[PDB]
């Protein structure tokens, strides 16, 4: 049957089923008010499917300049054209290559760039605001978002939404890199998956994403989506609560230090954006210093609650087109204070 919402990660995750309940609040902001991540499922369906895809963004985008990310090991390919990515995102025969032969596992940088989502993509701006999950909170006017209601003592977020674009990570020495290294955001979002792209060439790559979801601590509950209801599984999320951050620092600081890094006592390895937590990281966090987090499978269509300050990391299972909105909700103002 039709049910209203459903629990992962061993009953500590909310997962909502209609984006469009007018009562979702009631269930959200109790688990909100927590310093909880929230999923909501089935934004796809809301969506102009025709608007979201990969050859759409290539013919309408793609004689514009951009730089790309080597994922493997952070290398910037500079001044490249949008079309060399987008034409590359599902034929892996059509990839830019390494020195060593090899397809590269790439990230589209700063594109749109800044603020210009709304002015370069407007089609596409109106579909997204207008379907985003809980509206009260997400919308740039709704009740609950203050981010246009705070004076200059609280950072404010900057105009969105921000696109996440990047092919999916493929190989077993993969399984250790980010797609985004672990960092965190003064601001409250909402990722949504908007597409998720499955490779033909290499096509057969089924069996290595299953032992990245175990090995990656993915519940029993959340194993049953792939093989019973075939959904499309986009991208692993590891998220931290916002209290845990500091102990987050000091794990890095003693690892920093064993791999001989020469590092000041107080730098922030958070904010440095350098670090991905791998199977033995993550051990060690729950072990040493008594944290865990929230391992999370963002399907097609998936909407991730991110808290203020909440530190997370993203594993690019497929092929991901994402797009993220920023807000300000009134129980996590705290974080983007200025002062104290
Ligand atoms: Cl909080
Ligand atoms: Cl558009
Ligand atoms: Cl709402
Ligand atoms: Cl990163
Ligand atoms: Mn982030």
């Amino acid at each position: 049957s039709m049910t209203s919402h459903s629990w992962l990660c061993d009953g500590r995750l909310l997962c909502l089923h209609d984006p469009s309940n007018k009562n979702n609040w009631k269930i959200f902001r109790e688990c909100w008010k927590q310093g909880q991540p929230v999923l909501v499922s089935g934004v796809h369906k809301k969506l102009k499917s025709e608007l979201w895809k990969p050859e759409a963004f290539s013919q309408e985008f793609g004689d514009q300049d951009v730089d790309l990310v080597n994922c493997r090991n952070c290398a910037i390919i500079s001044d490249v054209k949008v079309r060399d990515f987008w034409d590359g995102f599902e034929i892996i025969c059509k990839r830019l290559r390494s020195e060593d032969g090899q397809p590269m596992v790439l990230k589209l940088k700063d594109w749109p760039p800044g603020e210009d989502f709304r002015d370069m993509m407007p089609t596409r701006f109106e579909d997204l605001m207008e379907n985003l999950p809980l509206p009260e909170y997400t919308k740039r006017d709704g009740r609950l978002n203050l981010a246009s209601r705070l004076p200059s003592y609280f950072v404010r977020p900057d105009l969105g939404p921000k696109m996440y674009n990047a092919y999916g990570l493929i190989t077993a020495e993969d399984r250790r890199v980010g797609t985004t290294n672990l960092h965190l955001d003064v601001s409250d979002a909402v990722n949504v998956m908007v597409y998720v792209g499955i490779p033909i060439g290499e096509g057969a790559h089924d069996e290595e994403v299953l032992k990245t979801i175990d090995e990656g601590d993915a519940d029993e509950v959340t194993k049953e989506r792939i093989h019973d209801h075939k959904e499309k599984p986009g991208a692993l999320w590891h998220i931290y609560a916002a209290k845990d951050a500091e102990k987050i620092r000091e794990l890095l600081r003693k690892v920093g230090e064993e791999q001989g890094q020469e590092n000041p006592p107080d730098h922030d390895p958070i904010h440095d954006q350098s670090w991905y937590l791998d199977q033995t990281l993550r051990k060690r966090l729950y072990e040493e210093y008594g944290v865990q987090g929230w391992a999370i499978v963002q399907f097609l269509g998936d909407a991730v609650f991110i808290p203020a300050g909440a530190p997370h990391q993203v594993h690019n299972l497929y092929s991901c087109i994402k797009v993220a909105e920023d807000f300000v909700s009134p129980e996590h103002v705290k974080h983007c204070f200025r002062l104290t």
